[PDB]
């Protein structure tokens, strides 16, 4: 198997959301990934596994997973607290049969505390530590970013550096232990930037009013002539005087870049210029720039990317296209990824594991 | 230095947003993380968990001291365009001349080669060209940015973590480290690729505000309530979506079915007027320890006063300002509170200590 991860080995204890994703991300560098589901597949998120289904309610089901288990780095659990307990697949019962397994328990509000027990989804765990509130027009309710900040940036990629750290102690110490990644405790640290900034009175609580929201004229979309979109990025004074002179805009007609009270009036010469020629026209204009301009891409036409197709951020396969593995290694390079291995039997698998 | 990452050493060349965030998580978990930033030059939390030193890398006794930290260290991070580092003398290949069990953590934008990979860009940039940002915000808007924590942090910073620890893993066979590659434009993609699976079996489109979970399903999006501030719904679920109804008031009876998209637009009227009824606290209320996946939308100023996150310490406090504490938690070898950032030191001092 290729990549940085060859060789560890991971249970999987099937559920949706970050856990699946972490076990992705972990197959993807290489692991030797088993999922458990139940008795009761066409999801590219189940790449580089094995299946295997078990009634863990059953005697059987329980004993067999405890056997994997025991031959096993690392498990991952995504389910409310207490649940793996009750199954008798809880931290300490795995700790008898493997005192060196990494335990990864993957929720939304953590493993205690008033909403432990509280269903919720990504939309629920960013609404309570002030990020869904700070996303979307001001004039507007919050929009949420799809579930790229619960469920996978605060979320599974947590579980991740926490799996790979406390695989990095064991080294020293010959112990596993538990990590508890929770989205509400993740997607705050990943948004420390914004906490950072508004200590040295930097962001405010303001929807659309900031540097980074879409409030800055000079960092937000814009229309097209063709009703397709652009993005500007340009922070830095020498990239937004560079896409500036690319608009044909004299800086000295305009506001100063950072009056934010005159961005409203700065945004509408930027909006008529942008206007007035189509999409690509401005991809072309900018191409070498440091204007920091680009094409707002569509799914569909990402795979038309010159800079997308030659660093093969993705590959062909099933019904279209998918991400290649990130990040990349020089001498351990990750291999495409392989297909939902259809279900196998978990005796074959403890045979393969000894 | 408590946390998993307990003698761990880290050597940062100063860069803006990913290069950083990662430096401190490994910092937050212990590692032991010395940064070199330029003399041109804290009250940036987000270099907490640091030693800070100067040095002009330009000049020649600047290039020998940094080589020298290098050569002790079992971690490089830098954020620079391609070539930088090589043009300074702290290139890969002259780092593996002076520790050839380093791991050497590149964090771009658009990756080490390809048609962008000299253009300046920020976070916006990078996930406008993979059908991020294109999917975000309501349908009859131009996108709008999910800040910078797509691109930046999820999709940025965690790949170059997940990069560095699997490769620490893997220098515990090989005993040689390697040079890690993250890009954000691959990072943020694998980030999204549930939308990616999803668009394959025909789940997910490419028209923004009209999908599950981008704000167009009326059972996964946000409220404004007769106080004009806004609750949360996440109610994907047909158990917990019921349970949303009743404490609203709905009888199901009288409403369209829940996955009847053609009829979303009564739906949303209807559950528009009954979430308007009420001001976000009732909501807030009537909704605590209930699985109707209905959450107060709060502010950053207001997280500090929800109990949950006090209760759990999500927060801590620091220099006017609430910070989040480390994520993930580890049961044996936890984290500590972090350092504030530390005034200076000469690079002299660190190479004893060393
Ligand atoms: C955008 C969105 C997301 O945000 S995904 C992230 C959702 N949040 C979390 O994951 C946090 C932690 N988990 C939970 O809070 C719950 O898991 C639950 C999701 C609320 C469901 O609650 P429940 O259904 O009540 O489950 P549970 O955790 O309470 O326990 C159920 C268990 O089932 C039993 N058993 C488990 N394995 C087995 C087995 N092998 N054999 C037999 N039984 C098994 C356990 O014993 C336990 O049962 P109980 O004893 O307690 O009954 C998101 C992201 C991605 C996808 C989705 C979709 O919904 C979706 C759907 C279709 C297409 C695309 C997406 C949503
Ligand atoms: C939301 C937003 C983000 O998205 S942040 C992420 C931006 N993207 C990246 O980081 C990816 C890779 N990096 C770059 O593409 C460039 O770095 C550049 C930043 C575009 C432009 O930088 P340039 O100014 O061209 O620098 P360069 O990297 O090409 O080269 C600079 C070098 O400087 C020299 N030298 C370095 N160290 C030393 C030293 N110790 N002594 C002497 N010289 C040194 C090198 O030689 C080289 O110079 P040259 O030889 O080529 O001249 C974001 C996130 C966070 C913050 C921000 C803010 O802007 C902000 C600002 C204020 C408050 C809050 C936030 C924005």
């Amino acid at each position: 198997m290729a990549g940085p991860l060859s060789g560890l080995r991971v249970v999987e204890l099937a559920g949706i959301g970050p856990g699946p994703h972490a076990a992705m991300i972990l197959g993807d560098l290489g692991a030797d990934v088993v999922r458990i589901d139940r008795p009761s597949s066409r999801d590219a998120m189940l790449r580089n596994r094995r299946i295997v289904t078990a009634d863990l309610k059953s005697d059987q089901g329980l004993e067999l997973a405890l056997k994997l288990i025991a031959k096993a780095d690392v498990l991952i659990e995504g389910y409310r607290p207490g649940v793996t307990e009750r199954l008798g697949l809880g931290p300490e019962e795995c700790a008898k049969v493997n005192d060196r397994l990494i335990y990864a328990r993957m929720t939304g509000w953590g493993q205690t505390g008033p909403r432990s027990q509280q269903a919720g989804h990504d939309i629920n765990y960013i609404s309570l530590n002030g990020i869904l509130h700070a996303i979307g027009r001001g004039d507007e309710r919050p929009v949420p970013p799809l579930n790229l900040v619960g469920d996978f940036g605060g979320g599974s990629m947590f579980l991740l550096v926490g799996i790979l750290a406390a695989l990095w102690e064991r080294q020293s110490s010959g112990k596993g232990q538990v990590v508890d990644a929770a989205m509400v405790d993740g997607s705050s640290v990943l948004i420390q930037m914004m906490w950072a900034m508004r200590a040295t009175g930097m962001w405010t609580d303001t929807r659309g009013a900031n540097m980074l929201d879409g409030g800055a004229p000079y960092y937000d979309t814009y229309e097209c002539a063709d009703g397709r979109y652009v993005a500007v990025g340009a922070i830095e004074p020498q990239f937004y005087a560079a896409m500036l002179a690319g608009l044909g805009l004299d800086a000295a007609e305009l506001p100063p870049q950072n009056d934010r009270a005159r961005w409203p009036e700065l945004r509408a010469l930027l909006t008529e210029a942008f206007a007035s020629h189509d999409r690509d026209h401005w991809g072309a204009v900018f191409a070498n720039s440091d204007a920091c301009v680009t094409p707002v891409l569509a799914f569909g036409e990402v795979h038309n990317e010159p800079h997308i197709i030659e660093r093969n951020t993705f590959y062909e396969a099933n019904g279209g296209w998918q991400p290649m593995p990130a990040p990349r290694f020089s001498r351990t390079a990750s291999s495409q990824p392989r297909p939902p291995a259809a279900t196998i039997d978990i005796e074959a698998v403890l045979t393969d594991w000894d």
